């Protein structure tokens, strides 16, 4: 059910280096410094927590946070997150509607509260009109401020796939959750039909027939997680083709992408727990080949509107790749010049200053910057 | 050796250790599997969902373990320098007393890597009596036999604290420290200290053991986690060799050990978590290797936990009794015999093989 493409309220897009994608949180205010690195890049989107250790609370940390990136660079789109079912912390409006309104929160059939893993955090009850409410208004009061572009929504494959809460509140339950999302998702396509929505919704499933792209109608593009995690039962390289074919189809069809792909465990070093966390070598050898590898993945992929991020994680004070610009950000990349061309778990592709091959069982690649 | 605050110890069947948190209060059925442990240590967060705080929670949770077995013994989770939530006494200390948290030269808090959980100035003297005596009042309860003072390690490997306030600074950390452990061997005398205190580091030339003299024991984490470029098998070499030493001289060990891969399966983040097959194969294969490695080291006192995390509620082995711990043990015929990597011991009614090579282990039960 996806609408007529109208790229009014798109992000910047260039092919002259990699674009890139931001998706970030602090527990206190970005420096002066930090400001100026978000406002770099064409599309942000602002986590959870979002500096409420220095505003209070994660609107009023949004809300600073948006104006001191548009004040840098107008151009730059901002993001509001949203969980569509997952109580988070730090919200001071989600805290007093829950502590007002205790049937907000969804119970299984036993009438007990159910919870994440951590055994603290629930869940909103969508399937309540008054939840539905007071979410969907939260969303677009955020979204209608002025440094505010858009709307992150995450957990949708929490409703969509049928285990992840059948199992915790029944079956029925499920499928009276996934209901409420659709009617919560046709509110927010019309009320932000003049802004963005990214959605984390792309997903290799077993249960997605087309792996998320017959979830997209609601949404301007799709957040990639978990993209190279491979599960039931696919090796790395099977499940890595998967998502290779939705995400061309879906970037291909004019869909907002934002890829990202942890380089955590390639900068793991044994250290940081009961000791200094060792400094990383951002020039080495090893380390780059790996940056190789998934930016060769995410230009196997990529079309107009499509951004990558390759993290050490969400929280900027954590992140060993924070603040920092990879070399392969930097050299001249240009439009591409075919489609990725397939052959096995080989892939190429040729842009007009760069060739990139991907050999997805090996987990290696090369680009060859023209 | 002053034994009379010890532990109950059996070699019957395998020793075993409890090391655990739930955020709400614990149903009878669990109360009765924390009392059939020996020890027991209630970590932060205790039920405070139920109680309002870890200090309620943790009170209430000990006088019902007392209820049913008296003869337990249950210790009380402390971290020396980590300001963890739900103390409802730190958090009124705290805001009372900002000054109270550790900042770098320019006035600024620093912070765990979550970067929101910050640190005692233990350098501060109202700060280690407000600690010191935080300690001894929980002990002094009638329900409680003693603490599990944790973070040791952050304090003695000099980096961890430089790195964020400066060397000069951790220097004094590491003094007040001292001073501190002193304190509490003196006071709590007539109760248990276990610490977080035995560890493979390039800092220790002992691995920790010189720091022993401060405590009834130690416990054990990261214990097959190499680091520092050593191989696995030869970190585990230089661990059981601590342990060995520790629990031979008569100090108290809870060895806990991750399962692991074992029990991980790729489900549970956007799907239903599926289940571990608790008789499998391939998991009870772990289970060997993991209880071999601590029969190699196990003298009286010494008490294992294979784990899956220590919240309750998210532990696939919560209220497990794997076959391993039913079988009969029986006392240790001779100390562990190392032929490379490959370890032997023989108990009354068990042989011991273990290869830290292959990371195998061969239990022969009579
Ligand atoms: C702010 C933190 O929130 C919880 O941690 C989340 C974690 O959030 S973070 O901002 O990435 O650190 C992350 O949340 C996911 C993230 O939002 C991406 C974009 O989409 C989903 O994967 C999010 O997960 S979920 O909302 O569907 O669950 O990953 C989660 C699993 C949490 O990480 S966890 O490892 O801590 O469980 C808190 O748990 C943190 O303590 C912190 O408050
Ligand atoms: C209650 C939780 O506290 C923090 O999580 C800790 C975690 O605590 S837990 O009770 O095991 O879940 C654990 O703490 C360690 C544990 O106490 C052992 C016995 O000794 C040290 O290793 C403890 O770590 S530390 O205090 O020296 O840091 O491990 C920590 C690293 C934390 O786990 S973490 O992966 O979440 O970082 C909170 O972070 C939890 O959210 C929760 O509140």
């Amino acid at each position: 059910q996806n609408q007529e493409i109208d790229y009014s309220n798109y992000p910047e897009f260039s092919w002259d280096t990699m674009p890139l994608y931001m998706h970030v949180r602090k527990n206190t205010a970005y420096t002066d410094e930090e400001i100026n690195y978000l406002a770099s890049f064409p599309l942000i989107t602002l986590e959870k927590s979002q500096a409420q250790n220095t505003y209070g609370s994660t609107e009023e940390g949004t809300l600073a946070t948006a104006s001191a990136i548009k004040l840098k660079n107008n151009k730059a789109k901002v993001l509001y997150y949203r969980n569509v079912v997952i109580n988070w912390g730090n919200y001071k409006n989600d805290d007093e509607f829950i502590s007002k309104n205790p049937s907000a929160l969804l119970k299984n059939q036993n009438n007990e509260l159910v919870y994440m893993p951590n055994g603290s955090t629930p869940f909103f009850d969508i399937t309540k009109s008054f939840v539905q409410e007071y979410w969907l208004k939260s969303v677009e009061d955020m979204v209608a401020t002025p440094n505010i572009d858009g709307t992150f929504i995450d957990a949708n494959i929490k409703v969509l796939v049928p285990s992840f809460f059948s199992s915790k509140v029944g079956v029925n339950k499920q499928a009276e959750i996934e209901n409420s999302y659709f009617s919560m998702m046709s509110r927010l396509k019309e009320s932000l039909s003049n802004n963005l929505i990214l959605a984390n919704i792309i997903r290799v499933r077993p249960e997605f027939e087309e792996n998320g792209l017959e979830y997209l109608g609601y949404f301007n593009g799709s957040y990639l997680e978990g993209f190279d995690s491979e599960a039931f039962g696919m090796s790395n390289a099977e499940y890595l083709v998967e998502g290779i074919e939705a995400t061309q189809k879906a970037a291909q069809s004019g869909k907002i992408i934002t890829m990202t792909l942890g380089l955590g465990e390639a900068i793991d070093n044994n250290t940081g727990i009961d000791d200094q966390r060792e400094d990383v070598d951002l020039n080495d050898e090893e380390l780059n080949k790996r940056v190789d590898y998934l930016l060769a993945i995410f230009l196997i992929c990529a079309e107009k509107y499509s951004y990558v991020y390759l993290h050490d994680g969400y929280l900027a004070t954590n992140s060993a790749v924070w603040l920092h610009q990879f070399d392969q950000y930097k050299k001249a990349l240009g439009a591409p010049l075919g489609k990725a061309i397939k052959n096995g778990y080989i892939y190429t592709r040729k842009f007009e200053n760069l060739d990139v091959w991907l050999n997805l069982e090996t987990q290696t690649a090369t680009l060859t910057w023209k």
